[PDB]
């Protein structure tokens, strides 16, 4: 017979071709569900049962069918503050169901709130030094009304939690940090404040099991955006520096498997470390293929660990 | 020379008065700051400076006091649903400024989703077994629309999140339970849905530090009416069955310093163990002065430990 593995992600990457022939535990063949989060449902007990529900629209009609996954692949973002972004419910009843994934569910719940994790870079920073981690000066705002308090301009304003450069807004004097902050207080959410880098590379370090790879490319806008895909990011050298950037933080709430840092080298000759990014970072370059097969290795080396 | 305690929790408690004339570090005074988490605020940067601001009432009727924390006893509930009940953002400040604490901030941002906490003492009784550990028999639901499977009657409801048992409903039949399902779809959270226990009586087992104490309380009101008041409470003999279900659930995110485990004694004579409390669970019994004075000294032992 074979395991269920469940792989959130969306419906251009085809996992279940990735999975083929695939086998796991000696004999067992792996069946690959594979759905959006605004597609799926579940219920959960303490006993140990629980069923995923999964409605899909598919070649023109509404598919539905349910199923028992014995494993999980996350590659979705599962929070966001726009409309319909918010799945924390499904990421909590995967772990009050014990299903076993990639990441771990502990790791994706912590990943929520983008200034959590990067209290878990500034932990590093303090450990390891600005020498050899050179993590960006930021600065955090619970609400609107520690936002008298002022940075230096110009900064890249980061308000609550969401992906896809959503909610970053350049500021570039006092003024316009004002009005910023009324509108954080709209939100009622926090913010963050960095230094905007005036940059002449992007810079991501990835990790995917035991594999890493470095890409940089020139730097239009900084850590403010990528502004319409004119470079592509090419793979580089790994150097030892590198490496320990993203082995550092990839300890984090109990061991990140996939993850990358994200950092901009300045026309200063400084590098700044600005952004971790788990299991649901995008895939990218010449390397998507080779990448998916790295992460499908991955997910086959701990389902024959942890299943049985 | 003199190191500062910010301790939130209600003004009835004089935490100062516990922690009068004592030292650390040698010859360090506790300077003990107190407020309720309403009354503060905080801004926190990467580089490691940080500054806590608490709105006074003393001779202005609005005062304004700032102060730079070495450490933090929260006592108060951080999150909640009602009406200025959400500090999260506060608690994510004080990770970010690298604040120690008791409980820890971490423990402190996972106890925020009572279903989160609920899903690792799943997880400690598919360890222990029913036998050693017996979790309650609990079904999470991610939304209203899992609740169309009905459970067996009568349950205990839990609404979303929040403490003081808000939210919490008793059904008996399908008609009322489809009612509450539609508030659920009302609130856009979760539920959890569990036997209402016919209880003999109530149990509480906790832990302050290496300190344990089994408290027994009579009522019906079982696993429906729990927190509230107790006209009627007594303290009995540890055991090691208490004992092993409050430290195996000690032991979850990382480790609780303060913590308690609640369960009802079915009139079946078998025990349901329902809800686990974390550092903002209220004192009960009438040793509450010692187990002010319990957690006065780990705070000590605490600041001794990771301080400078």
């Amino acid at each position: 017979k074979a395991k269920v593995l469940l792989v959130v992600d969306e419906p251009h990457t085809d996992w279940a071709k990735c999975f083929r022939g695939k086998k796991i535990l000696g004999d067992y063949d792996i069946k690959v569900e594979q759905a959006e989060f605004s597609e799926l449902n579940l219920v959960a007990h303490a006993d140990g049962t629980y069923a995923v529900d999964m409605q899909v629209l598919r070649n023109g009609t509404k598919v539905v069918r349910s199923f028992r996954p014995d494993f999980v692949l996350i590659r979705q973002h599962a929070f966001g503050m726009a409309e319909n972004e918010d799945f924390r419910h499904l990421v909590i009843g995967m772990q009050y169901a014990g299903l076993p994934s990639i990441n771990s569910l502990e790791s994706i719940y912590n990943f929520c709130d983008k200034p959590w994790v990067f209290a878990q870079m500034v932990a590093i920073f303090k450990t390891l030094g600005g020498e050899k981690f050179p993590l960006i000066e930021q600065t955090y705002y619970p609400n609107h009304r520690e936002m008298l308090t002022l940075p230096t301009f110009p900064v890249v304003v980061k308000i609550g939690h969401a992906h896809s450069g959503m909610g970053k807004v350049k500021v570039e004097n006092h003024y316009d940090f004002q009005d910023i902050a009324s509108v954080v207080a709209l939100t009622q959410t926090y913010a963050t404040a960095e230094p905007f880098i005036d940059a002449k590379y992007d810079i991501r370090v990835q990790k995917i099991g035991n594999n890493y790879k470095a890409y940089m490319r020139t730097s239009i806008s900084g850590n403010w955006k990528t502004n319409t895909g004119s470079a592509m990011l090419e793979q580089i050298a790994m150097s030892d520096r590198y490496k320990l950037w993203v082995d550092a933080c990839s300890e984090m709430f109990g061991g990140l498997d996939i993850c990358a840092v994200k950092a901009v080298h300045g026309k200063d000759g400084k590098d700044y470390i600005f952004e971790v990014m788990d299991c649901s970072m995008p895939l990218i370059g010449e390397h998507q293929v080779e990448d998916r097969q790295l992460i499908t290795d991955l997910v086959i080396s701990k389902m024959n660990q942890l299943l049985s």
